């Protein structure tokens, strides 16, 4: 198309140079990449504004505080960039969660309220050390139990009042899970958890404070259960594969040049 | 010069060269063609396609079977490598060239300065330390016993070598330290290392035969001529100007900014 670089003769073309990085594995996700912006960016550019997008990226820097700067360069990343890619996952994000609101039918919300526990209120005690967990733990199960005293006194950490349902992120899945199955006023074991950054094994005791009725009928917590089925979905490759794949077939996408002809072998 | 379409909007390789231009992967391709296309019309009559099949060959051999998967695990393809050995045959035919070109007398004096004439050695490698030094003391009773205890010691393929000052054989402290003892003797347990593996290895020099200094240029030229190539081959620094000058006398020059600077380092 153009020329790049001039000598006696021959020369380096905006061609030329296609012609090498045309089958380079970096192109690839190139190419890829510019029809996702283009495509969502026409089905769903108003949905996203460039303020949220700014949001996204002011935290990122706050974050990574006076390292965002050198963090980016690290893996290859210009500031625009970083603040380019919030706005495409902030795109196929609303994509995700608006097609995931369509196909819920009955027997979806029949089928999330089967595993579902109501919401729970329990005194959690999160430690590092596990022959301490031990301890905590008998003097929780004493004539004077006096539980929110222990917890207070050994915490790791954060708080000691916590709030969660069945499928909701606040505490580790092994503690989430086994801290429902417990009754009212009901004292756990030491549960072993891994870190989400550190992986080390963290030991929780909880003991549920107030919980509410399982309930039978399925439109008294079409709020939760819905936001669920939304949180699964959004949470799924295939199905968010799935999301690129229509709006690919709605905007009638069809690669010419062969070389990127497999790029759309998952969509 | 289109790539792919869609409903009222176009991908078109002007979109795609705007978005991996300011790349560091393409900043390489921009290069490796400038360079290949400079030294095809300046070196591509000396460097045959013939010879350059032979060089791929010997790779294929080296990996075995493993060689495809070998360059698929470091991106290249079984074109781009071979098209890769041209480009590292053409440069270094131009280095061995031009590097063979401002040779000056005093090149020749600093050269026979800390030269040595070529000795011939009864050498000896071992893995381990301990037996380095059971090997040299059991090499010390009548003096000539240590000739059948380096055939049945030395961990290598042969034991006689023939060596300079500027030749690759053993390594350099196997190789400078054995250039110090007298027309005959032994020396002392070199501690050297493996290229391939870190593994220490200990040699064991023993001179045999040596000549002698001759205070003079052409007593030895064709060494000391050989010698200045491999230094100035080896030289990064050497190797850059050799570029910038192909690069000179192509009369190169980019036009795009998004490659500015790509020959300040040449
Ligand atoms: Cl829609
Ligand atoms: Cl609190
Ligand atoms: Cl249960
Ligand atoms: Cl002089
Ligand atoms: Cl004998
Ligand atoms: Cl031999």
């Amino acid at each position: 198309n153009s020329k790049i670089a001039t000598m006696k003769g021959d020369t380096i073309t905006v061609a030329d140079f296609y012609n090498e990085v045309k089958n380079s594995t970096a192109s690839k996700q190139a190419v890829l990449s510019l029809l996702v912006s283009k495509v969502f960016e026409k089905q769903y550019g108003d949905k996203v504004s460039d303020k949220e997008v700014t949001k996204a990226y002011n935290e990122a820097a706050k974050y990574y505080g006076d390292s965002f700067s050198s963090a980016l360069a690290s893996r290859g990343y210009t500031k625009e960039d970083y603040k380019k890619q919030i706005r495409s996952e902030k795109l196929i994000e609303y994509a995700v969660k608006e097609e995931a609101k369509k196909e819920i039918t009955d027997a979806s919300y029949k089928s999330a309220y089967k595993d579902y526990k109501p919401e729970v209120t329990a005194q959690v005690i999160q430690l590092d050390s596990e022959d301490k967990a031990k301890s905590v733990l008998e003097e929780a199960k004493a004539d004077g139990a006096d539980f929110a005293k222990i917890a207070k006194d050994n915490t790791k950490g954060d708080k000691t009042e916590y709030s969660f349902d069945s499928g909701s992120t606040n505490l580790p899945s092994q503690v989430l899970s086994a801290a429902l199955n417990l009754d009212k006023d009901g004292v756990s074991d030491v549960i072993k958890a891994s870190d989400s950054t550190t992986y080390k094994p963290v030991y929780y005791i909880v003991k549920i404070t107030k919980k509410t009725d399982k309930n039978a009928d399925w439109k008294a917590y079409k709020k939760r259960l819905k936001e669920i089925i939304v949180s699964q979905k959004l949470n799924d490759s295939n199905f968010r594969n799935a999301v690129i794949g229509k709006a690919f077939k709605k905007a009638n996408v069809k690669i010419k040049d062969k070389a990127f002809s497999e790029i759309l072998s998952q969509y």
